[PDB]
């Protein structure tokens, strides 16, 4: 079938499936943001999708970013009616450096880049264009609810 | 079809689909509990559901709570036929204030309320009735496993 | 089919197991003994490969016991159709560092204290070969061609 995608700015990029049978469409950052230990942000994708009713999108981590960095993405449940900007819900869960500073910053590959500041160690720079998350779409069941006193069939 | 729900106490609320085409059902806390930085708890819903065979429940965060507070909910996999009280598996992942106390507490909206004690900064109070989590029901594939020496299709 | 092929990569490997015929997932066992101290991160090998067919994704995910009773945080892995690699449990010990308090026991994945081979920092876990650390839940996926549109039709 087809999934409609709107790009909402010049900074947006069509999501992308790595191989032909891969679960997820890789999702790209539309923003450049510095995120220091213990900091939280919603990173904009500048992408809207129209998931049909009877499916849910799971906006979720990539295992390389996840395993190799302190960047923790809380999986977002994207409803069928939602035509807004998909935001990536992120925390840098590194423990604070208590003021050790260094001239480099980490990127989402776990490598060190040149920065515009001498920044606290454990700080990441997410750059516009970074392949930061993925979007997996799964069918759902959304029945009517019946309150009962008894069910019937850690 | 229909999903059966049992309210297990007077503090239990029915799960709630917010908007017409929402994936899941919002789940309320049946307890009032303080959760200071780095603390963990299973928050009782006092609700049981009966997910049919062929499905799993995902008992998961709401994006507002998740993004605006330090309350981290670990997604629960709710098996068909689990008829127990659904527990919300939660951590306050704020780093401890090292002794700094404030007369307010945070709630799940990110906002400050009067509290019963002067409490460590970064503490949340979860109140009975708070819309804390959500439940999304997905079909599953549950095959027999075959051990193979080599993969063959 | 209603068959999933599974390939054990070593003698430290254990066949995944369903807990009841009503359970969503297959319990997945550690193939390695690893110590994980507060704030540390690792990918725990299972020495299991699976062949998830096209149209599905595996979700390599926490068990509620381990998760609620310990500081071991497992980031849910999205296991693609046709990935025949070693399944890796992406794990962090998210306890805050005990700053040099050491004790003769270590924690296990059940929240209990075991004798260990070193006097280690308090909050450290020992994950043992054969521990039932995660589960795998397999769900159908929707993988449509994306259509970029100008307008659709928290
Ligand atoms: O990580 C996320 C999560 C959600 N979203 C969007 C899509 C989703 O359909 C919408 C609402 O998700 P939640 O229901 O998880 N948030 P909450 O329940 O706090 O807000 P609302 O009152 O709108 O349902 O927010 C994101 O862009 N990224
Ligand atoms: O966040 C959760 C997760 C699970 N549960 C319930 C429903 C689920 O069917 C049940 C078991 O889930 P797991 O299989 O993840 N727990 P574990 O494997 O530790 O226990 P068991 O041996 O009972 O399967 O616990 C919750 O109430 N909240
Ligand atoms: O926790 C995990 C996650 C993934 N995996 C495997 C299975 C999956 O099919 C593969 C890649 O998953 P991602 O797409 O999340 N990783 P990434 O996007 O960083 O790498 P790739 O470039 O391989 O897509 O790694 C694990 O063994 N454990
Ligand atoms: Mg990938
Ligand atoms: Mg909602
Ligand atoms: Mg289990
Ligand atoms: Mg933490």
């Amino acid at each position: 079938n087809t999934l409609q995608v709107r790009l909402l700015s010049e900074n947006a990029r069509m999501p992308e499936r790595n191989h032909k049978t891969d679960a997820g469409y890789d999702i790209f950052s539309a923003e450049t943001v510095v995120l220091e230990p213990q900091e939280k942000a919603v990173i904009k994708t500048d992408v809207a999708v129209s998931i049909p009713e009877g499916y849910v999108g799971l906006l979720t981590s990539r295992s390389g970013v996840s395993s190799k960095t302190h960047l923790v993405i809380e999986t977002g449940k994207i409803d069928a009616g939602y035509h807004g900007n998909l935001g990536i819900n992120i925390k840098n869960d590194a423990i604070a450096s208590n003021g050790y500073i260094t001239p480099g910053v980490f990127d989402i590959k776990g490598e060190i880049d040149l920065s515009d500041a001498i920044r606290q160690y454990g700080t990441y720079q997410i750059n516009e264009g970074d392949k930061l998350a993925q979007l997996v779409i799964v069918p759902i069941w959304t029945p009517e609810l019946k309150q009962v006193e008894e069910f019937e069939s850690f």
